[PDB]
């Protein structure tokens, strides 16, 4: 399952950036999976909600409240 | 009671479908339920919120925020 | 696989008739299972010998000892 | 001993085919190796036994009940 | 890297005011380092949400609910 | 400082309204010390959240989600 | 997956040959493995590796140094 | 540094080519990266040593033999 | 009191500058608050000598020993 | 089984030579084994590998490599 | 003796080529020490090995398998 | 960072001094350093007052006071 | 046994080089011994292999690995 | 090393001299070793600091507050 390969490296692109402080490029990558109607996204914001971060967990309920 | 029994069959659907990765296809089955003003939305809402499971419960939160 | 998921739904009606009191239904939701040809029999036979219920278990015996 | 292999091998496809949620087939081969009079069939017999599997102790007492 | 300095002063001195009791000032903050598109903006955001205070958690949740 | 005593007395005002059951007159001391701009409306806010009061901390949430 | 049996069988008939003492036939089993290049060569590899017998852990690890 | 997120990446990979059973691509995966000289090679080797598995080990030792 | 911010942002960018190692630019921020008559400098120096650094302790020892 | 005795004796004189101190006899032992095809070959392996003698293991690894 | 200190500097700058993510580095340093003849090379091999690093271990195998 | 390998090699070399009972060499090294404006310098000087040792404490507090 | 004296020397001879940092004398030994038929070089390798020095280890192991 | 004898003698001299209650000696004899250049000194230095008498650290601190 190719699906299942590029859902983790999206969540691991999405814990990285997370890592490396760029909030606003994670919120791009969920925007660029959301428009693409990937189902990657889903893995990112798992990823993002226990990831354990406050602000992780705050970007996963603004952009699912906007989805 | 089939009310019941239909209730049960919703709830085992959703929880299968969270289960099986398709998000999406859980919030189409509470959009139809809803649509239809099928009682059985409140067992797929219980059991999403009862599964313990991070994106049913805000599937359940946000699709309650709608209706 | 939807052939998971109708195992699934035939495991919660048959233990859903359990619960209500309806062994005959049980009994005729397996046959039709059965004339079917329909592997969701094997679901519900498990299921009901999981069940812990000795109504249940013999139902199973009886039915298997039948097929 | 190939027979021993024979046996081994017989075994280890019935419980695979038991993991697989094959029923029908598990009583196919245990027909199969009845028709040849293979001795392999107790052997297949004596794994579902030991299994701990309910479906295959099941399918075990049956078949034995009827060769 | 300066940046990271920055990031450090603005959480200081937004943390500062959390504990002279100006709310309103931490928001001004807020909203003049998204102005400038400062990145120090989820500096900021992580010592309120950090430091345990409800006040400054319900601000920093109010403040990303916007942006 | 009398701002102090102020921000003691609304405080002591709103937890008294909280007590015999005065949601609205919560609401409304809060409503007016906005309009006013006064800086006891969030002496108020701290004393709902830390009260342990469920509809206190509702209230508090709501009100914060206005201003 | 057919492929998971013949794995399954191929790892079964590798420990059994280990098991009647047949360290050539097993590596001759891994070698036409290897000739027709099925996957199974690596569910025998593993089973070797993991058998916890030094002449199978060498066996695997001389394989493993040609291929 | 966009050379660390290409070596998780890689790692990422790797690991699950692991888990889906692909040796073979796991191989042709460290052949490319040696082709090209990028440095996400070690960050491969690095994840398949502490991986724990033993296919994963060999593979590494016996990569590392011929670079 | 605004002095009491610019201490507690003096002695954060000193401790900054510690930890990216500059002690050189440790001694310019205390000569130009000495220089200024700046209070912070007397911030900057406890914050030094609650660092637990040794080579802080020293710069602090050292500049005490000039003013 | 004479086999099996030809195997115990082998894996005697193997050991024994051992305990005297002969390595080149060891491996002269091998070597004859190894060129008339007799299958004691490997239980003189089985008995150096589980001697515990570093330079038994030593002797299997490296005879094993040539083999 | 400026040789104990020759080894105890190519030592510590195998280690933190290591601990810097430079193999190759750390490979051609090898590579230079043994070309000029430098008994450094021996320090750098046992720092290798007591690192504890399983990459810096692999590569002091393999290049004490080549001189 | 070269810097920070010029920094480990130069407080490696000082303490490797300190071994072999050179303070006067200890004392030549921290001179060239600061004359040089190297900032290895204060490297060797937390490498001396982190070392335990009498006599590079009194060095490092003895030097720092001349600088 | 005069050859068990000289097996006792060379061992000693072996262990005292290794203690001095001399690895390319202990091989220079091992390889005078060989040429020379001596079956000293088996104690030798027998010191190495149980002096618990990973060097000494390593040595050893290349060393059987060519005669 | 007969630098070693001399480095002794001038400590036990010096301890010695401590015992017997004449610090200005003690201090004469630093005073020769630094103006002959010997490097007894530091030995000397070395012995008061760590024989735990309040007298001989000061003499040793204040000594080398002037070399």
């Amino acid at each position: 399952p190719d699906e299942d390969l590029k859902a983790e490296l999206a969540a691991t692109e999405a814990i990285w950036l997370l890592r490396q402080g760029r909030p606003e490029e994670v919120w791009k990558l969920m925007q660029r999976l959301y428009e693409k109607g990937d189902p990657a996204l889903w893995a990112v914001l798992r990823a993002l909600l226990r990831s354990g971060d406050e602000i992780a967990i705050l970007i996963a309920w603004n952009f699912m409240q906007r989805i």
